[PDB]
Formats: structure tokens, sequence, C-alpha cells
């Protein structure tokens, strides 16, 4: 049947880090670059 969960193919990428989506990685990767080094704003936990 499905033999693979593939939607339309608009935003196959996602920044789990925050929970966003992107059309292509090239764009996401960069968006994740800023994410790096997540400092504890409130609750000190990883
Ligand atoms: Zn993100």
């Amino acid at each position: 049947g499905s033999s693979g969960s593939s939607g339309s193919g608009e935003k196959p990428y996602g920044c789990n880090e925050c929970g966003k989506t992107f059309s292509q990685k090239s764009i996401l990767s960069a968006h994740q670059r800023t994410h790096t080094g997540e400092k504890p704003s409130g609750p000190s936990s990883g």
C-alpha cells in the first residue's frame, strides 16, 4: 500500500531543535547554525 510515508514534498525538512520546517536543507542548516550553543534562559536543563 503506502510502502512509505511521503506527503507532497514541500517541506521534507524540519528543525526539531525548535519545531520549524523548511523547503530545503540548505536553508534549514543555516537556521540551525544560530541554534547552536543553546544557553539556559530559564530552567537550567538540557
Ligand atoms: Zn530551529
